[PDB]
């Protein structure tokens, strides 16, 4: 049918058989199509993101300075082939061709009083206060807070710090040569002990 | 049937197939439909809430400062599809379109006088005292009283007053390093012993 | 069909079945059509 039944917070892709442009139609409109304006998919719901939550987009598109989404000289949206894009909480964002998303709509990741996350960076990259990060550092997301999942890092485990009572002592032996607490050089497989009460 | 049956205080949603736009009619009025105002479903109850009662509806309608129910350029109604809305004791309220009504109609929240609510925020928000909320904060809603009950907020438990007989104690273990009642850090684990009599 | 094919110098009359105005819509145009533009009769020549 070339009617197209669009309702308003919904999205469909169409092809420009003539130029090979994909370009993305949002509603509301009732829309005619052509066969320079060949519908690819349906109308369907076209999931929005809840407040507080995350969204991982593959191949997003590229945005400008004022974050417009950029098209190409025939009329194609330019997109990040090369890298993925994390949408927070907003409007039903329309799907560009070639944005795929990669994964689907989650609650966000909130961590307990009394634990924490071993962020590890996947790839290099530069964090919001800008000092540096190599392509596979390690660190420790802190006790009560909500963390904001990023591409470059991932969530390697969730530690549960391990209550120590008083008259008792932890038992650590690192993995690689590093400091500790206190501020003592320990290298690979050197136990040490930490007689510190709490948690 | 061209002709529509909407009682005095019921209402339906038309869709406009010529621009998309779907928009609640509500009676009472004997109601003519074209093919730009295609009935959508019954006019069924659309149930009231009673007074101190609560419901929670799904994708809520923006409002303006006068609390309107704003629409598009298209005429389409203003969603918050990234927020819900808790609506509490007042007219048979209109189900606008992407509306749904996310909790049906339920009693409220009311705490015996010996007991309390786990009251932990889910997301981030700020609280009508305004002061700070974390994203996971967790604090007490206290004895003989009503809750307003908010979507940002969850009842994890009901907590039932312990009666403490005199000559009777309390060994409480706090789960995270914290504060007492008379103002002795506790830290994780570290259990101490309560002797004040009563509940 | 929703869709009518009015070539240049040919017109026809469209209906609005909710206010009863009867109208002519002239070519040049690929015009579409909801109930509120329902066509009456062809493109035929109009001479």
């Amino acid at each position: 049918e070339a009617i197209i039944r669009i309702p308003p917070y919904h999205y469909i892709h169409v092809l420009d058989q003539n130029s090979n442009v994909s370009r993305v139609e949002v509603g509301p409109k009732t829309y005619i199509r052509q066969d320079n304006e060949r519908v690819l998919f349906a109308p369907v719901r076209m999931v929005t993101v809840p407040p507080r939550h995350y969204c991982i987009v593959a191949n997003p598109v590229s945005r400008d300075t004022q974050s417009s989404v950029l098209f190409d000289i025939t009329g194609q949206v330019r997109l990040r082939h090369a890298d993925q894009e994390i949408r927070l909480a907003q409007d039903p964002f329309p799907l560009y061709p070639g944005e795929v998303l990669e994964k689907d709509i989650t609650p966000l990741q909130v961590v307990l009083p009394n634990t924490a996350l071993h962020l590890k960076a996947l790839l290099d990259f530069e964090d919001k206060n800008g000092d540096k990060v190599m392509a596979g550092d390690e660190w420790l997301f802190e006790g009560p807070g909500t963390y904001i999942p990023q591409k470059e890092v991932e969530v390697v485990e969730i530690i549960q710090a391990t209550v120590i009572k008083q008259n008792q002592a932890l038992r650590l032996r690192a993995r690689k040569e590093c400091f500790d607490r206190e501020g003592k050089g320990r290298v690979t497989g050197e136990e040490w002990l930490v007689r510190s009460v709490g948690a």
